Protein backbone atom coordinates (compact mmCIF):
# COMPACT_ATOMS: atom_id res chain seq x y z
CA UNK A 1 0.00 0.00 0.00
CA UNK A 2 0.93 4.05 0.03
CA UNK A 3 1.24 5.51 3.33
CA UNK A 4 -0.45 8.43 4.52
CA UNK A 5 1.69 10.82 5.54
CA UNK A 6 1.15 13.62 7.80
CA UNK A 7 1.81 16.95 5.51
CA UNK A 8 3.60 18.63 7.83
CA UNK A 9 6.41 16.16 7.79
CA UNK A 10 6.85 16.68 4.14
CA UNK A 11 8.53 20.22 2.22
CA UNK A 12 8.60 21.04 -1.19
CA UNK A 13 11.70 20.72 -3.73
CA UNK A 14 13.27 23.99 -4.31
CA UNK A 15 15.07 22.42 -7.40
CA UNK A 16 11.60 21.47 -8.74
CA UNK A 17 11.96 22.59 -12.54
CA UNK A 18 8.54 23.88 -11.64
CA UNK A 19 9.06 27.27 -10.55
CA UNK A 20 6.45 29.97 -9.13
CA UNK A 21 5.48 31.72 -12.09
CA UNK A 22 3.96 28.66 -13.64
CA UNK A 23 0.12 28.66 -14.36
CA UNK A 24 -0.39 25.32 -12.55
CA UNK A 25 1.25 27.11 -9.34
CA UNK A 26 -1.56 29.94 -9.42
CA UNK A 27 -4.19 30.00 -6.64
CA UNK A 28 -7.25 29.17 -9.09
CA UNK A 29 -5.18 26.66 -10.82
CA UNK A 30 -4.31 24.77 -7.10
CA UNK A 31 -7.83 25.41 -6.02
CA UNK A 32 -9.49 23.25 -9.21
CA UNK A 33 -7.24 20.38 -8.13
CA UNK A 34 -8.05 20.70 -4.99
CA UNK A 35 -11.54 20.55 -5.49
CA UNK A 36 -11.47 17.36 -6.86
CA UNK A 37 -9.08 16.23 -3.60
CA UNK A 38 -11.33 17.28 -1.33
CA UNK A 39 -14.53 15.18 -3.37
CA UNK A 40 -11.91 12.19 -4.70
CA UNK A 41 -8.80 12.32 -2.27
CA UNK A 42 -5.40 11.72 -4.12
CA UNK A 43 -5.90 9.27 -6.54
CA UNK A 44 -2.14 9.28 -7.76
CA UNK A 45 0.12 8.83 -4.89
CA UNK A 46 3.09 11.43 -4.17
CA UNK A 47 6.72 10.62 -4.48
CA UNK A 48 9.06 11.19 -1.56
CA UNK A 49 12.27 11.15 -0.46
CA UNK A 50 13.71 10.70 3.08
CA UNK A 51 15.48 13.95 3.86
CA UNK A 52 19.16 13.09 5.23
CA UNK A 53 19.52 16.57 6.64
CA UNK A 54 16.26 16.05 9.02
CA UNK A 55 14.94 12.64 9.62
CA UNK A 56 11.44 12.06 10.42
CA UNK A 57 11.07 14.26 7.41
CA UNK A 58 10.74 13.73 3.60
CA UNK A 59 11.23 15.76 0.34
CA UNK A 60 9.05 15.63 -2.44
CA UNK A 61 10.30 13.64 -5.99
CA UNK A 62 7.04 14.68 -8.09
CA UNK A 63 3.63 15.68 -6.30
CA UNK A 64 3.80 19.50 -5.26
CA UNK A 65 0.54 20.45 -7.01
CA UNK A 66 -1.52 17.69 -4.96
CA UNK A 67 0.96 18.60 -1.78
CA UNK A 68 -0.64 21.98 -2.36
CA UNK A 69 -4.32 21.14 -3.12
CA UNK A 70 -4.28 18.96 -0.55
CA UNK A 71 -3.79 21.95 2.10
CA UNK A 72 -6.35 23.93 -0.18
CA UNK A 73 -8.82 21.00 0.92
CA UNK A 74 -8.09 20.72 4.49
CA UNK A 75 -6.50 17.80 4.25
CA UNK A 76 -4.05 16.53 7.00
CA UNK A 77 -2.61 13.56 5.04
CA UNK A 78 -1.71 12.47 1.71
CA UNK A 79 -0.93 9.39 -0.11
CA UNK A 80 3.03 8.85 -0.58
CA UNK A 81 5.19 6.56 -1.41
CA UNK A 82 9.27 6.84 -0.53
CA UNK A 83 11.50 6.34 -3.51
CA UNK A 84 15.09 7.82 -2.66
CA UNK A 85 16.26 6.67 -6.34
CA UNK A 86 14.81 9.87 -8.32
CA UNK A 87 16.92 12.51 -9.66
CA UNK A 88 16.13 15.60 -11.67
CA UNK A 89 15.84 14.37 -14.96
CA UNK A 90 13.02 12.02 -13.33
CA UNK A 91 11.15 15.28 -12.30
CA UNK A 92 11.15 16.33 -15.71
CA UNK A 93 10.11 12.72 -16.94
CA UNK A 94 7.25 12.66 -14.31
CA UNK A 95 5.89 15.68 -16.64
CA UNK A 96 6.70 15.62 -20.09
CA UNK A 97 6.09 12.33 -20.45
CA UNK A 98 2.27 12.04 -20.84
CA UNK A 99 -0.51 12.82 -23.35
CA UNK A 100 -3.96 14.30 -23.42
CA UNK A 101 -7.01 12.88 -24.12
CA UNK A 102 -8.60 14.74 -27.38
CA UNK A 103 -11.63 17.03 -27.37
CA UNK A 104 -13.24 14.00 -29.30
CA UNK A 105 -12.50 12.12 -26.07
CA UNK A 106 -13.72 13.93 -23.60
CA UNK A 107 -16.77 15.26 -25.46
CA UNK A 108 -17.43 11.81 -25.30
CA UNK A 109 -17.17 11.26 -22.00
CA UNK A 110 -19.54 13.80 -21.32
CA UNK A 111 -22.12 12.26 -23.70
CA UNK A 112 -21.80 9.15 -22.11
CA UNK A 113 -22.96 10.50 -18.69
CA UNK A 114 -25.44 13.02 -20.34
CA UNK A 115 -27.16 9.86 -22.17
CA UNK A 116 -27.29 8.30 -18.59
CA UNK A 117 -29.17 11.92 -17.76
CA UNK A 118 -26.62 13.14 -15.69
CA UNK A 119 -26.87 16.66 -15.37
CA UNK A 120 -24.23 19.32 -17.01
CA UNK A 121 -23.78 20.67 -13.92
CA UNK A 122 -22.63 17.32 -12.01
CA UNK A 123 -20.60 16.48 -14.90
CA UNK A 124 -18.25 19.21 -14.26
CA UNK A 125 -18.09 18.92 -10.59
CA UNK A 126 -16.81 14.94 -10.87
CA UNK A 127 -13.94 15.73 -13.11
CA UNK A 128 -13.14 19.41 -11.45
CA UNK A 129 -13.76 21.41 -14.46
CA UNK A 130 -15.93 24.52 -14.82
CA UNK A 131 -19.89 24.53 -16.66
CA UNK A 132 -17.73 26.59 -19.31
CA UNK A 133 -15.74 23.77 -19.74
CA UNK A 134 -18.56 21.44 -20.29
CA UNK A 135 -20.49 23.40 -22.17
CA UNK A 136 -17.18 23.93 -24.77
CA UNK A 137 -17.00 20.11 -25.43
CA UNK A 138 -20.43 19.50 -25.33
CA UNK A 139 -20.79 21.62 -28.69
CA UNK A 140 -18.72 18.75 -30.39
CA UNK A 141 -21.82 16.12 -29.64
CA UNK A 142 -24.07 17.61 -32.53
CA UNK A 143 -21.71 19.75 -34.82
CA UNK A 144 -23.71 20.98 -37.93
CA UNK A 145 -22.61 18.72 -40.96
CA UNK A 146 -19.61 20.72 -43.05
CA UNK A 147 -18.01 21.89 -39.61
CA UNK A 148 -18.07 18.02 -38.47
CA UNK A 149 -16.20 17.00 -41.32
CA UNK A 150 -13.63 19.59 -41.06
CA UNK A 151 -13.37 18.80 -37.11
CA UNK A 152 -12.92 15.50 -38.34
CA UNK A 153 -10.11 15.54 -41.21
CA UNK A 154 -7.97 17.12 -38.16
CA UNK A 155 -8.90 20.54 -40.50
CA UNK A 156 -9.62 22.26 -37.04
CA UNK A 157 -8.60 20.79 -33.85
CA UNK A 158 -9.29 23.07 -31.44
CA UNK A 159 -12.54 22.83 -29.33
CA UNK A 160 -12.24 26.96 -29.04
CA UNK A 161 -12.29 27.29 -32.21
CA UNK A 162 -15.25 24.95 -33.26
CA UNK A 163 -17.34 26.61 -31.11
CA UNK A 164 -16.19 30.13 -32.21
CA UNK A 165 -17.04 28.51 -36.09
CA UNK A 166 -20.43 26.90 -34.80
CA UNK A 167 -21.37 30.46 -33.33
CA UNK A 168 -21.02 31.82 -36.66
CA UNK A 169 -22.76 29.14 -38.52
CA UNK A 170 -25.65 29.77 -35.95
CA UNK A 171 -26.22 33.49 -37.08
CA UNK A 172 -25.37 33.10 -40.91
CA UNK A 173 -25.19 29.25 -41.72
CA UNK A 174 -25.12 29.72 -45.67
CA UNK A 175 -21.87 31.98 -45.24
CA UNK A 176 -19.73 30.11 -43.31
CA UNK A 177 -20.53 26.77 -45.27
CA UNK A 178 -18.74 28.88 -48.22
CA UNK A 179 -16.42 29.50 -46.48
CA UNK A 180 -15.65 26.09 -45.59
CA UNK A 181 -16.07 25.07 -49.35
CA UNK A 182 -12.89 26.82 -49.85
CA UNK A 183 -9.84 24.15 -50.14
CA UNK A 184 -7.60 27.06 -49.77
CA UNK A 185 -8.66 28.33 -46.59
CA UNK A 186 -7.29 27.83 -43.08
CA UNK A 187 -8.75 27.32 -40.22
CA UNK A 188 -6.92 29.03 -37.58
CA UNK A 189 -7.94 31.32 -34.55
CA UNK A 190 -7.05 33.98 -36.12
CA UNK A 191 -8.81 32.92 -39.52
CA UNK A 192 -12.58 32.57 -37.81
CA UNK A 193 -11.38 35.88 -35.92
CA UNK A 194 -11.35 37.51 -39.28
CA UNK A 195 -14.72 35.85 -40.33
CA UNK A 196 -16.96 36.88 -37.85
CA UNK A 197 -15.37 40.72 -38.41
CA UNK A 198 -16.31 40.31 -42.00
CA UNK A 199 -20.06 38.69 -40.95
CA UNK A 200 -20.72 42.04 -39.01
CA UNK A 201 -20.14 44.92 -41.75
CA UNK B 1 5.65 0.58 -0.61
CA UNK B 2 4.01 0.29 -4.22
CA UNK B 3 3.43 -3.53 -5.40
CA UNK B 4 5.52 -4.86 -8.31
CA UNK B 5 3.06 -6.42 -10.02
CA UNK B 6 3.09 -8.95 -12.43
CA UNK B 7 2.24 -7.80 -16.45
CA UNK B 8 0.37 -11.02 -16.91
CA UNK B 9 -2.20 -10.45 -13.91
CA UNK B 10 -3.10 -7.16 -15.41
CA UNK B 11 -5.95 -6.45 -18.33
CA UNK B 12 -6.81 -3.20 -19.46
CA UNK B 13 -9.98 -1.24 -18.82
CA UNK B 14 -11.64 -1.36 -22.19
CA UNK B 15 -14.51 1.80 -21.12
CA UNK B 16 -11.25 3.79 -20.22
CA UNK B 17 -11.71 7.27 -21.54
CA UNK B 18 -8.54 7.11 -23.92
CA UNK B 19 -9.33 5.64 -27.20
CA UNK B 20 -7.29 3.64 -30.14
CA UNK B 21 -7.17 6.46 -32.09
CA UNK B 22 -5.58 8.70 -29.49
CA UNK B 23 -2.16 10.32 -30.40
CA UNK B 24 -0.93 8.84 -26.97
CA UNK B 25 -1.22 5.22 -28.20
CA UNK B 26 0.81 5.49 -31.28
CA UNK B 27 3.73 3.06 -32.00
CA UNK B 28 5.77 6.03 -31.31
CA UNK B 29 4.27 7.77 -28.03
CA UNK B 30 4.72 3.89 -26.28
CA UNK B 31 8.21 3.53 -27.19
CA UNK B 32 9.21 7.45 -26.14
CA UNK B 33 7.30 6.54 -22.91
CA UNK B 34 8.94 3.15 -23.46
CA UNK B 35 12.88 4.69 -23.27
CA UNK B 36 12.56 6.03 -20.22
CA UNK B 37 10.73 2.80 -18.55
CA UNK B 38 13.39 1.27 -20.11
CA UNK B 39 16.15 3.38 -18.41
CA UNK B 40 14.24 4.85 -15.20
CA UNK B 41 11.64 2.18 -14.48
CA UNK B 42 8.01 3.53 -13.95
CA UNK B 43 7.93 6.42 -11.63
CA UNK B 44 4.58 6.85 -10.81
CA UNK B 45 3.13 3.41 -9.60
CA UNK B 46 -0.13 2.19 -11.72
CA UNK B 47 -3.72 1.76 -10.15
CA UNK B 48 -5.57 -1.02 -10.22
CA UNK B 49 -8.68 -2.89 -8.98
CA UNK B 50 -9.00 -6.41 -8.06
CA UNK B 51 -11.44 -8.15 -11.02
CA UNK B 52 -14.46 -9.34 -9.45
CA UNK B 53 -15.44 -11.34 -12.56
CA UNK B 54 -11.61 -13.72 -12.56
CA UNK B 55 -10.35 -13.71 -9.18
CA UNK B 56 -6.07 -13.09 -9.03
CA UNK B 57 -6.79 -10.35 -12.17
CA UNK B 58 -6.59 -6.83 -12.23
CA UNK B 59 -8.01 -4.27 -14.32
CA UNK B 60 -6.16 -0.74 -14.43
CA UNK B 61 -7.89 2.36 -13.37
CA UNK B 62 -5.31 4.50 -14.79
CA UNK B 63 -2.08 3.53 -16.56
CA UNK B 64 -2.36 2.14 -19.87
CA UNK B 65 0.38 3.91 -21.25
CA UNK B 66 3.04 2.67 -18.31
CA UNK B 67 1.45 -0.74 -18.87
CA UNK B 68 2.35 -0.68 -22.96
CA UNK B 69 5.10 1.21 -22.64
CA UNK B 70 6.55 -1.45 -19.60
CA UNK B 71 5.63 -4.11 -22.26
CA UNK B 72 7.75 -2.19 -24.82
CA UNK B 73 10.79 -2.21 -22.64
CA UNK B 74 10.94 -5.80 -21.49
CA UNK B 75 9.64 -5.43 -18.12
CA UNK B 76 8.14 -8.40 -16.39
CA UNK B 77 6.28 -6.26 -14.01
CA UNK B 78 4.78 -3.11 -12.77
CA UNK B 79 5.17 -0.84 -9.85
CA UNK B 80 1.13 -0.77 -8.70
CA UNK B 81 -1.34 -0.14 -6.38
CA UNK B 82 -4.95 -1.36 -5.24
CA UNK B 83 -7.48 1.13 -5.18
CA UNK B 84 -11.52 -0.33 -5.37
CA UNK B 85 -12.81 2.36 -4.69
CA UNK B 86 -12.09 4.20 -8.27
CA UNK B 87 -14.85 5.44 -11.01
CA UNK B 88 -15.12 5.92 -14.47
CA UNK B 89 -15.12 10.27 -13.76
CA UNK B 90 -11.78 9.84 -11.75
CA UNK B 91 -10.06 8.20 -14.88
CA UNK B 92 -11.04 11.54 -16.17
CA UNK B 93 -9.63 13.77 -13.86
CA UNK B 94 -6.21 11.66 -13.91
CA UNK B 95 -5.76 12.80 -17.01
CA UNK B 96 -7.42 16.75 -17.08
CA UNK B 97 -5.87 17.50 -13.30
CA UNK B 98 -2.40 18.18 -14.30
CA UNK B 99 -0.39 21.16 -15.96
CA UNK B 100 2.80 21.30 -18.11
CA UNK B 101 6.00 22.79 -17.53
CA UNK B 102 6.51 26.37 -19.37
CA UNK B 103 8.97 26.45 -22.70
CA UNK B 104 11.27 28.51 -20.16
CA UNK B 105 11.25 25.97 -17.48
CA UNK B 106 12.20 23.25 -19.87
CA UNK B 107 14.85 25.22 -21.57
CA UNK B 108 16.29 26.56 -18.14
CA UNK B 109 16.08 22.91 -17.41
CA UNK B 110 18.32 21.67 -19.96
CA UNK B 111 20.54 25.14 -19.60
CA UNK B 112 21.12 23.73 -16.22
CA UNK B 113 22.45 20.47 -17.43
CA UNK B 114 24.36 22.08 -20.27
CA UNK B 115 26.12 24.43 -17.78
CA UNK B 116 27.28 21.26 -15.89
CA UNK B 117 29.30 20.02 -18.77
CA UNK B 118 26.89 17.26 -20.24
CA UNK B 119 25.84 17.09 -24.22
CA UNK B 120 22.74 17.88 -25.64
CA UNK B 121 22.37 14.04 -26.82
CA UNK B 122 22.38 12.74 -23.09
CA UNK B 123 20.28 15.59 -22.16
CA UNK B 124 17.63 14.21 -24.59
CA UNK B 125 18.12 10.56 -23.37
CA UNK B 126 17.59 11.38 -19.53
CA UNK B 127 13.86 12.75 -20.66
CA UNK B 128 12.95 10.60 -23.35
CA UNK B 129 12.76 13.61 -25.74
CA UNK B 130 14.28 13.99 -29.44
CA UNK B 131 17.59 15.64 -30.50
CA UNK B 132 15.46 18.14 -32.03
CA UNK B 133 12.63 18.89 -29.33
CA UNK B 134 16.32 19.91 -27.18
CA UNK B 135 17.35 22.22 -30.15
CA UNK B 136 14.27 23.63 -30.29
CA UNK B 137 14.35 24.81 -26.10
CA UNK B 138 17.97 25.56 -26.40
CA UNK B 139 17.25 28.63 -29.09
CA UNK B 140 15.19 30.08 -25.64
CA UNK B 141 18.19 30.25 -23.72
CA UNK B 142 19.78 33.20 -25.96
CA UNK B 143 17.16 35.38 -27.69
CA UNK B 144 17.80 38.15 -29.75
CA UNK B 145 16.43 41.46 -27.81
CA UNK B 146 13.75 42.28 -29.18
CA UNK B 147 11.97 38.63 -29.25
CA UNK B 148 13.52 37.93 -25.43
CA UNK B 149 10.81 40.95 -24.76
CA UNK B 150 7.54 39.39 -26.66
CA UNK B 151 9.07 36.39 -25.62
CA UNK B 152 8.63 37.33 -21.61
CA UNK B 153 5.89 39.70 -21.63
CA UNK B 154 3.78 36.75 -23.13
CA UNK B 155 3.35 38.43 -27.03
CA UNK B 156 3.99 34.93 -27.95
CA UNK B 157 4.41 31.59 -26.24
CA UNK B 158 5.14 28.58 -28.44
CA UNK B 159 8.48 27.25 -28.96
CA UNK B 160 7.86 26.79 -32.24
CA UNK B 161 6.88 29.93 -33.14
CA UNK B 162 9.74 31.79 -31.06
CA UNK B 163 12.17 29.42 -33.47
CA UNK B 164 10.17 30.41 -36.47
CA UNK B 165 10.91 34.05 -35.52
CA UNK B 166 14.78 33.93 -34.46
CA UNK B 167 15.23 31.95 -37.67
CA UNK B 168 14.18 34.97 -39.55
CA UNK B 169 15.82 37.34 -37.52
CA UNK B 170 19.12 35.45 -38.63
CA UNK B 171 18.52 36.41 -41.69
CA UNK B 172 16.83 39.87 -42.02
CA UNK B 173 17.31 41.45 -38.05
CA UNK B 174 16.03 44.85 -38.94
CA UNK B 175 13.22 43.60 -41.03
CA UNK B 176 11.83 41.55 -38.20
CA UNK B 177 12.65 44.13 -35.52
CA UNK B 178 10.73 46.91 -37.07
CA UNK B 179 7.52 44.20 -37.51
CA UNK B 180 8.04 43.48 -33.52
CA UNK B 181 7.64 47.47 -32.65
CA UNK B 182 4.43 47.50 -34.59
CA UNK B 183 1.95 47.09 -31.22
CA UNK B 184 -1.02 46.14 -33.60
CA UNK B 185 1.11 42.92 -35.55
CA UNK B 186 0.36 39.78 -32.85
CA UNK B 187 2.03 36.96 -33.25
CA UNK B 188 1.02 33.56 -34.34
CA UNK B 189 2.27 30.83 -36.47
CA UNK B 190 0.07 32.40 -39.60
CA UNK B 191 1.71 35.87 -38.96
CA UNK B 192 5.20 34.59 -38.47
CA UNK B 193 4.67 32.01 -41.75
CA UNK B 194 3.31 34.84 -43.58
CA UNK B 195 6.61 37.52 -42.24
CA UNK B 196 8.93 34.50 -43.49
CA UNK B 197 7.54 34.92 -47.31
CA UNK B 198 7.45 38.57 -47.00
CA UNK B 199 11.17 38.30 -46.67
CA UNK B 200 11.95 35.47 -49.52
CA UNK B 201 10.83 37.66 -52.11
CA UNK B 202 13.18 41.16 -51.12
N1 LIG C 1 9.21 6.48 -16.57
C1 LIG C 1 8.03 7.06 -16.41
C2 LIG C 1 7.50 7.96 -17.38
C3 LIG C 1 6.27 8.47 -17.15
N2 LIG C 1 5.58 8.15 -16.02
C4 LIG C 1 4.24 8.70 -15.73
O1 LIG C 1 3.33 8.06 -16.58
C5 LIG C 1 2.15 8.88 -16.70
C6 LIG C 1 1.63 8.79 -18.11
O2 LIG C 1 0.37 9.44 -18.17
P1 LIG C 1 -0.59 9.31 -19.43
O3 LIG C 1 0.07 9.75 -20.68
O4 LIG C 1 -1.87 10.03 -19.16
O5 LIG C 1 -0.74 7.69 -19.51
P2 LIG C 1 -1.24 6.60 -18.44
O6 LIG C 1 -2.05 7.37 -17.47
O7 LIG C 1 -0.13 5.74 -17.97
O8 LIG C 1 -2.30 5.81 -19.37
P3 LIG C 1 -3.92 6.13 -19.54
O9 LIG C 1 -4.05 7.69 -19.29
O10 LIG C 1 -4.36 5.76 -21.00
O11 LIG C 1 -4.66 5.28 -18.40
C7 LIG C 1 2.56 10.27 -16.16
O12 LIG C 1 2.00 10.42 -14.87
C8 LIG C 1 4.07 10.18 -16.04
O13 LIG C 1 4.59 10.95 -14.96
C9 LIG C 1 6.11 7.24 -15.12
O14 LIG C 1 5.43 6.94 -14.14
N3 LIG C 1 7.35 6.74 -15.30
N1 LIG D 1 -7.60 14.11 -7.39
C1 LIG D 1 -6.46 14.07 -8.05
C2 LIG D 1 -6.20 14.99 -9.10
C3 LIG D 1 -5.06 14.82 -9.80
N2 LIG D 1 -4.18 13.83 -9.47
C4 LIG D 1 -2.87 13.71 -10.15
O1 LIG D 1 -2.12 14.87 -9.82
C5 LIG D 1 -1.08 15.00 -10.81
C6 LIG D 1 -0.85 16.45 -11.14
O2 LIG D 1 0.32 16.50 -11.98
P1 LIG D 1 0.98 17.91 -12.19
O3 LIG D 1 0.06 18.97 -12.70
O4 LIG D 1 2.20 17.63 -13.00
O5 LIG D 1 1.31 18.26 -10.64
P2 LIG D 1 2.17 17.47 -9.53
O6 LIG D 1 2.94 16.44 -10.27
O7 LIG D 1 1.25 16.98 -8.42
O8 LIG D 1 3.23 18.55 -9.00
P3 LIG D 1 4.84 18.87 -9.52
O9 LIG D 1 4.82 18.38 -10.99
O10 LIG D 1 4.94 20.41 -9.43
O11 LIG D 1 5.94 18.09 -8.67
C7 LIG D 1 -1.51 14.11 -11.99
O12 LIG D 1 -0.81 12.87 -11.94
C8 LIG D 1 -2.97 13.77 -11.67
O13 LIG D 1 -3.41 12.55 -12.27
C9 LIG D 1 -4.41 13.00 -8.40
O14 LIG D 1 -3.53 12.17 -8.11
N3 LIG D 1 -5.58 13.11 -7.73
CL1 LIG E 1 10.99 29.62 -8.53
CL1 LIG F 1 -7.29 13.60 6.25
CL1 LIG G 1 -0.54 15.84 -25.43
CL1 LIG H 1 -26.63 20.60 -40.62
CL1 LIG I 1 -11.29 2.37 -28.67
CL1 LIG J 1 11.34 -6.67 -14.41
CL1 LIG K 1 -1.31 22.40 -18.98
CL1 LIG L 1 20.45 41.48 -30.03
Amino acid sequence: GPIELDLDLIDEDPHQPRTADNPGFSPESIAEIGATIKERGVKSPISVRENQEQPGRYIINHGARRYRGSKWAGKKSIPAFIDNDYNEADQVIENLQRNELTPREIADFIGRELAKGKKKGDIAKEIGKSPAFITQHVTLLDLPEKIADAFNTGRVRDVTVVNELVTAFKKRPEEVEAWLDDDTQEITRGTVKLLREFLDE
